[PDB]
């Protein structure tokens, strides 16, 4: 508000400050014909403004840092005492690394965008974004929670997060740190800094990391999920990693959207994190996902992809990533929840893999068990395969031992009634991924309760009941083997897997809860 108030802060010489930054104003910011480098926008034909990210194009895990102080010492999952991102940080070096962010916004005009993280007043954040770059700006007004006039009107924040993406740490290499960018956080002073990337993501994922640590130890579930809820109030939520489906597969025109990436999980049911949606856009198909193209408009803010002289976007081009993106606030979406985007207990419990293997079932109806072995797993894999075991199905964000995440979903599932269901969106013996059609035909069967009481038959090695036949979908998929030319085939790329799957969890038998897990997991005892 002040330049007195950003000189708290640390930032000193503001010359102009610009204050909860309108859509209109944003716009005209990204198009100014005189900005040069990464911070320029070009307006495509589909009338939303398109932006390149600079040299990263995702999140840097390997430049995470989170300050080990006696506020965090002995709460927070540290990646040096399970594999994990959350490296150990003294407060002497993060002084260092504030110190350049705020000198590198100091003298700057900047933007300071207020908003929320949590859909309820009682568990939100309310966090501070400062930034130098519009679109940066434009992106936390997209993907958080965008306060009313009588919220802005006493807005106190409880966190700041200070994005100095275009300074860079020299002395990185004294003080130990992966590279010359940071993305830190230090949980005493309720602070995010970030240099030398532009990700706008890094800001989002932040918060959802501090969601990650405050709820939890407070009973309430912090879910990397998507979620939607039918006319009759059926609430689901989609579990899974990057690229499984969680965005695509919950903007169904069948249910109205609670969210789709980040929610919570309290006594009265789920609720979003943020205010908008970041949709991936590689190889969009209008027809496939309409409603996702459909929000690609004014006010959306395009990531990386290719636009042509004439203004069209070439969705098909990754040739300076695959991980191409749109954000846009949620109400770009026609069937969304409101005005508050929350709804009831989840009853349904989907957990998404996209198996480059090609062994696991399109659809599988999990055991009590099985669902904390796979929750705890976090399995995906990406094309030769390459496995990743994410605990969670979001390693990258716990900020608390994947344990206690568990345990206070499964209180929750358990209070609901919640059926859970394992559906592989990846690959099958076709070496190719099932359609987005069957998927969704799937997703229908799981929703309508058409599977919870169906005739199954049992997969060898991981012991997963598969429905023996599902509406609008051929039959002959549902049996992983029968994409093969033989079940032999199938076989040996199983055990592969079990193999991956057995020793990823040996971690997490050091408990008696734990020990007693592996008897839902994969059975192989030789080889
Ligand atoms: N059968 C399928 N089901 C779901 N998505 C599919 C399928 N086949 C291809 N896709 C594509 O896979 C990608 C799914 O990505 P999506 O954006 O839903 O990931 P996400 O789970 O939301 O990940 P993130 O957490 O990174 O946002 C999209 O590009 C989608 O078009
Ligand atoms: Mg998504
Ligand atoms: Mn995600
Ligand atoms: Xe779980």
């Amino acid at each position: 508000l002040t330049p007195q108030e950003l000189e708290a802060y640390g930032i000193s010489d503001v010359h102009d400050i610009v204050y909860n930054p309108s859509y209109d104003l944003l716009y005209q910011e990204e198009l100014d014909p005189s900005l040069t480098g990464y911070e320029r926008g070009v307006l495509t034909n589909l009338g939303a403004v398109a932006v390149d990210t600079g040299i990263f194009t995702g999140r840097s895990p390997k430049d995470k840092y989170i300050v080990r102080d006696d506020t965090t010492r002995d709460t927070f999952w540290w990646a040096d005492k399970g594999k994990n991102d959350n490296k150990p940080l003294s407060p002497e070096t993060w002084q260092h690394l504030k110190g350049l962010v705020t000198r590198q916004l100091s003298g700057k005009r900047l933007f300071v965008v207020d908003a929320f993280c949590g859909a309820n007043p009682d568990t939100r954040l309310s966090v501070r974004f400062i930034t130098e770059v519009a679109w940066q700006a434009h992106f936390v007004k997209n993907m958080f929670i965008r306060p009313s006039d009588e919220e802005l009107a006493g807005f106190k924040p409880d966190f700041i997060v200070m994005n100095g993406a275009k300074c860079t740490n020299p002395q990185w290499k004294e003080q130990g740190l992966n590279s010359e960018n940071f993305v830190a956080f230090n949980l005493t002073e309720r602070m995010q800094l970030i240099g030398g990337t532009w990700y706008g993501s890094e800001m989002c994922k932040g918060m959802f990391s501090m969601m990650n640590y405050l709820l939890p130890l407070k009973g309430i579930a912090s879910m990397h999920c998507s979620a939607n809820v039918g006319e009759k109030g059926d609430v689901a939520v989609f579990f899974g990693l990057s690229g499984t489906g969680k965005t695509t597969l919950s903007t169904d025109p069948k249910r109205r959207l609670i969210g789709d990436d980040e929610h919570g999980w309290d006594d009265d049911g789920v609720f979003n994190f943020e205010g908008g949606c970041y949709a991936k856009t590689i190889k969009l198909s209008k027809e496939a996902e309409p409603e996702i193209y459909n929000a690609i408009r004014r006010d959306a803010l395009l990531e990386n992809v290719t636009v042509r002289e004439d203004g069209t976007i070439d969705f098909d081009d990754g040739s300076k990533t695959e991980n191409t993106r749109v954000s846009y606030p949620i109400y770009h979406i026609d069937n969304i929840v409101k005005p508050v985007s929350k709804a009831g207990h989840a009853t349904k419990v989907i957990f998404l893999t996209a198996d480059a293997f090609g062994v696991l079932p399109p659809v599988s109806r999990l055991t009590a068990d099985q669902t904390q072995y796979h929750f705890l797993s976090g399995f995906t894999a990406k094309l030769e395969p390459t496995p990743t075991f994410s605990a969670c199905f979001g390693a990258a964000f716990l900020s608390l031992h994947p344990t206690q995440y568990a345990e206070v979903l499964v209180k929750r599932m358990q209070a609901a009634g919640a059926q859970a269901y394992l559906v592989n969106t990846g690959w099958n013996g076709t070496g190719k991924r099932i359609s987005i059609k069957d998927t969704r035909a799937i997703i229908d069967a799981i929703l309508n309760g058409s599977l919870d009481n169906a005739e199954t038959f049992t997969l060898p090695m991981f012991n997963l009941a598969i429905p023996t036949e599902l509406p609008g979908v051929d039959t002959k998929i549902l049996d992983p083997r029968n994409t093969y030319a033989s079940p032999e085939q199938w076989q040996e790329k199983a055990e592969t897997l079990a193999k991956l799957f057995i020793d990823n969890f040996d971690k997490y038998t050091d408990t008696p809860a734990g020990a007693a897990l592996v008897a839902a997991g994969p059975k192989l005892h030789h080889h």
